[PDB]
């Protein structure tokens, strides 16, 4: 006389918040949570049910009534929001080996999130396995370079910002 809910993020099959047991007496009807407000609040949309395994669930009711077998039902959701890149503009001195430019990304989800960055100046080059920017610009002047962020659900952000080369004299 168990049922075993989870609220799972589909990109990556993870719990998004633990998994919880409801129990009552047999032939009780119980009503459990889809947990949809704390899950919107997490960069989430409620997208499906998964009652495969607990035929007594009521979608309508949010109700399961309790079994000598236990039962299983699975809330999936789908992270919808973009990562978050937060960069600002650089000035950097011509000629000389750069401290890297951190590219400073995070995300609601549980999966990948991937850079894709262009624009640099010459000298200049994307290291993604450091998420950075790095080298030795050649040439004084300005470049406005643009970072776009994919996370796993393939929810898309674009930022821009400008690196300007200065020299002494
Ligand atoms: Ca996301």
């Amino acid at each position: 006389a168990v049922t075993q809910v989870r609220y799972v993020d589909v990109t990556t099959g993870k719990d998004i918040i633990p998994p919880k047991t409801y129990s009552g007496n047999v032939d009780q009807v119980v009503t459990i949570d889809n947990q949809q407000s704390a899950l919107t609040a997490k960069g989430y949309n409620y997208t499906s049910v998964d009652s495969s395994y607990a035929s007594t669930y009521n979608d309508t009711n949010k109700t399961v009534k309790m079994t000598n077998a236990g039962q299983s039902v699975t809330y999936y959701f789908t992270d919808v929001k973009a990562p978050t890149v937060t960069v600002g503009n650089q000035t950097i001195e011509v000629g000389k080996t750069m401290n890297p430019i951190v590219l400073t990304t995070t995300d609601n989800g549980t999966g990948t999130v991937t850079n894709t960055v262009t624009g640099l100046p010459s000298g200049l080059s994307y290291d993604s396995a450091t998420n950075s920017i790095i080298g030795t610009p050649t040439k004084i002047g300005q470049s406005t370079v643009t970072v776009v962020s994919t996370d796993q659900a393939n929810n898309k952000s674009t930022t821009t910002f400008t690196i300007n080369v200065v020299d002494t004299t």
